[PDB]
Parts: structure tokens; sequence; C-alpha cells
């Protein structure tokens, strides 16, 4: 055959775990490669290195009909090693099952591997309790048949949908907490159907690359030596996080930036219902969606250190950068960071905190919203 490489991610956790991937093989200067990154650009000094290099825009969490573009260029029998977002899998993998059916003497999928867009998976796992779960992975089953067979999508449970891709393909599933799958009692008919095609998101993966490795991965996450430094200073470190929403809404994107500037305040004002202390040099992680949101914060708060919204915060915990305490809306990222960071995590009963309690990332006792918060100044 001739293996060609996909590596699609509308988000950042799938497409950080794809770089590391593309970064470990990435002595390989030929092997070719289709990257359909959202939330990342390659640097042209590294694209330039590579051959049989490609860039593929996603639309509606699918890669475009450019794609098809791509591979007509590659005349043999293919096959393709096909990395995606758990949560979009169905959808991104939806043009490259069209073109297998076009070229279906040729073009065979050679395996899978599956990346936690982050909470929802969870969130969503959450809404599923109380479900017959071995009934519904039955029916997720023959309906991933249907799709497989017509090219239609159909499933009476999209959620279970995302991990029945074993009952076609050989895949392997990286999630970012596999506590929840050997914790959460409902889903143990789906934990032992999984088998053995799950693992977790291994985060010293930076640690075993070569210093050139590392440096190269840096480029690619968009880690320059300037924040480094910024995350460098003796003095103790609290990193503020944000939030976003997907809403378009205007009154409800105000309302979030609002909130949010509030929500600061708590931490750093000495008055606030979350008051870290003195001595802390405080910093600002945006989310990399944020947009408005984020410049809300810089615009009104002061000695604040922005980390480039774009950079994700998992990145820190590689480069050994990590503050004393991290503290702002519950976020996928507080799923990696170690417990003991933790300052406080605020919500925007509730998937998400059933979740967060589960894997104790949150105790037993109530939890902040943060319009409980009083509007400071
Ligand atoms: C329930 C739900 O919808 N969860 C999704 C989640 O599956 C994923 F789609 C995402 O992930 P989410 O938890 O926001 O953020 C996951 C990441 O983005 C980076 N990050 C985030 C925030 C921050 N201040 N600095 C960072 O660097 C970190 O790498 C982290 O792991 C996402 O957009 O990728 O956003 C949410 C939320 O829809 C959104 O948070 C609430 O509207």
């Amino acid at each position: 055959s001739k293996t060609i490489t996909l590596y699609l991610d509308p988000a950042s956790l799938p497409a950080l775990n794809q770089l590391m991937d593309f970064t470990q093989n990435n002595e390989d200067k030929t092997h070719p490669r289709i990257f359909g990154l959202s939330r990342f650009k390659i640097p042209d000094n590294i694209i330039t290195q590579y051959q049989n290099i490609h860039f593929v825009e996603l639309k509606d969490n699918r890669p475009t009909e450019a794609l098809f573009t791509i591979l007509d260029q590659y005349p043999g029998n293919i096959e393709l090693n096909i990395h995606l977002n758990i949560a979009h899998s169905v959808q991104l993998i939806r043009p490259i099952l069209a073109y297998r059916f076009k070229h279906l003497d040729r073009v065979s999928i050679q395996q899978l591997n599956l990346y936690d867009d982050g909470s929802m998976e969870y969130v969503d796992l959450e809404k599923e309790e109380n479900k017959d779960i071995s009934a519904e992975i039955k029916q997720a089953e023959k309906q991933l048949s249907h799709y497989l067979l017509t090219g239609k999508i159909k499933f009476d449970n999209p959620t279970i949908a995302r991990y029945v891709w074993q009952s076609a393909f050989p895949v392997k599933y990286h999630f970012l907490s596999t506590d929840y799958f050997e914790k959460a009692e409902f889903l143990q008919p789906l934990k032992e159907y999984l088998a053995e095609n799950y693992q977790k998101m291994d985060w010293t993966a930076y640690q075993q690359l070569t210093p050139e490795q590392q440096a190269f991965y840096l480029t690619l996450v968009g880690f320059n030596d300037e924040v480094k430094q910024s995350l460098e200073v003796q003095q103790a470190k609290f990193i503020f996080t944000g939030t976003t929403t997907w809403e378009g809404n205007t009154e409800v994107r105000e309302y979030y930036a609002q909130q949010q500037l509030n929500l600061l305040n708590h931490f750093t004002q000495a008055e606030g219902d979350l008051f870290i202390g003195d001595h802390y040099k405080i910093y600002f992680k945006g989310h990399p969606r944020g947009g408005e949101i984020n410049d809300y914060i810089l615009n009104n708060a002061k000695n604040i250190t922005n980390i480039p919204a774009n950079i994700s915060f998992e990145v820190l915990m590689m480069t050994g950068l990590l503050p004393d305490k991290v503290g702002g809306v519950a976020s996928s990222l507080y799923f990696s960071l170690p417990k003991e960071k933790i300052s406080h995590i605020i919500f925007t009963n509730n998937p998400y905190v059933k979740v967060m309690r589960r894997l104790g990332i949150i105790d037993e006792s109530q939890v902040i919203f943060w319009d409980s918060l009083k509007e400071l100044g």
C-alpha cells in the first residue's frame, strides 16, 4: 500500500495529541499527511521541511471537498490512518467515507485514533445515566453499519455512537479521563465493550521527546520564549482561566464577559469571596475562542499578564511552567491539572458538576455558580 495519515480536529485537545503524534514521527519527511486543525497553524519553516504535506479546511465539523483533490494525487492502493475528535467523529469521517465509496477498489481505512474533544464527551455520557447501555451500544452498531453501507447518518443515540467504531475498524481511543469510565458504574457495559481499545492521554509524552523535538513541538503549539520568560519570574503565580460561549447573542456574550471580570475580582480583590491573598503575580489565560470576552478582561483589569489565548493551558504543564495556583470557570484544562494547583473552579442536577464530582476534581460541598457572586465595586 501507500499509507496516508489524516489529522483532523476542530478543537484543541485532539490537535495537541495529533501534533504530538506528528512530532514523534517527524524524522519521516515524505510520509503523506493531511492536516485539518482549525486552531493550529503549522509554521511555514516547518512545512518546507516536508514533502507530501497537505492542509484542508473544516466547515461544519467536516473537511471540505478540497480533501478529494488532495487524495486524487495518490493513485495506487491507499490506506488511511485517520486521527479524529471523538465527539465529532461521525461528521469528520463523512467526506472520507464518501471518497472511499467512489474509490472502493483502491481506498481502505487502515485504522482510527480518536481523542476527546474535552469535557463535552463526559457531560454527554453523564446524560445517559438511566439508559440500557448494552442495548444502546447494539443499536448504535447497527446504525453505524447503515452509515458505512449507505453513507447516510441516522443515530438514535449520537452519544453512544461515538464509541462503537470498533465494530467496523481497528481503533484506539485516547481519553482525557479513564477514571470516568472506570468509576461511573452505569458505564460498566461500555467500559467492558471497549475492552482493550482505549488508553489515557499521555501528558508525559513531551518529556520523552528529544530536546530538538520539544522545541519543534513548542513551535507547533505557539509557545514562544517571551511567554516562557513571563512565566519564569521568582514570584508566586496565579493564572485566571477564561471561558467562552458559542452563543452569538450580544446580550449573552456581554453577560459572560461581565460575569467573568467580576469572578476575577473575587479572586484578586481583598474583599472577594475567593481572595487568594497578596503576593501572587496574576496572569490571564483566555479561552482560545473567547474573542471579545478575552479582550474585556485585558481592557478592564489591572496588573495582569496575558498568556496568548491560542496557547493551550496544558503546554505549561509540559514545559514545567505551571503556576502555584489556578482558578476560574470550569473547563477541560482542570481535568489534567495537578490537584494541588486548584484554587477554585466556578460554574456558569448539572451534568458538568456531576462529572467533576465523580472524578474528585471538586468535593462534596456546594458548588459556586458565578451568578451567586456579588458585583464588586
Ligand atoms: C461541555 C462542552 O461543551 N465542552 C466543550 C469541550 O468539549 C471543548 F469543545 C471545549 O473545551 P474547553 O473546556 O473550553 O477548553 C478545552 C481546551 O482549550 C484550552 N483552553 C481552554 C481554556 C482556557 N481558558 N485556556 C485553554 O488553553 C485547553 O487546551 C483545554 O483543554 C473547546 O472549545 O475546545 O469547549 C467546551 C465548552 O463548549 C466551552 O468551554 C463552554 O462553552
